[PDB]
């Protein structure tokens, strides 16, 4: 698959992430992100993607070895951090053709795993809103700890 490529962008106190709410397929909440163009170097594709579904330029933060990558099937997404983001900024996308909403949300309220059926002995997961972010949060935590406090 086509390497993806955004921002997990945090405020000053570095308690909250930005999230992005598309449509249809992508109608969850999820870090802004999308696909590389050719000969498209990374760190200008976050900026792009961010810019395109947040109106926030990242460019002059991304700091090169500041991120988290993941494999997921078969498909790599690589989020560039990028904290002490002020809360009152004002983001609003490109078009809302593709993004609904733009919010902040506690990291430490949010999921960093969906929650089986074992209540109901039926396989697989729950439906959760925040699917396409989870796989980042448990390591966001650990990366925040590491280069942190
Ligand atoms: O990325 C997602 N959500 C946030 C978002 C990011 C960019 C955007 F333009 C709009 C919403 C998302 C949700 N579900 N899927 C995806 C991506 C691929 C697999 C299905």
């Amino acid at each position: 698959g086509v390497p993806t490529y955004g921002a997990i962008i945090l405020d000053e106190t570095l308690e909250n992430v930005l999230l992005v709410q598309g449509y249809l397929a992508k109608s969850g909440w999820g870090f802004p992100k999308g696909k590389v163009n050719k000969e498209e170097a990374p760190h200008d594709c976050a900026a792009r993607e961010v810019f395109e579904e947040t109106g926030f330029d990242i460019k002059d933060y991304i700091c090169k070895d500041d991120y988290i990558e993941l494999r997921i099937n078969d498909q790599l997404a690589r989020l560039y951090i990028i904290p002490g983001i002020p809360k009152d900024t004002k983001f609003n996308p490109k078009t809302r053709r593709e993004i609904r909403n733009i919010e902040w949300f506690s990291i430490e309220k949010l999921p960093c795993h969906r929650n089986d059926m074992t209540p109901k002995s039926k396989l697989g997961l729950a439906p959760n809103k925040f699917f396409m972010a989870i796989p980042f949060i448990r390591p966001l935590r650990d990366w925040l700890s590491r280069r942190f406090g």
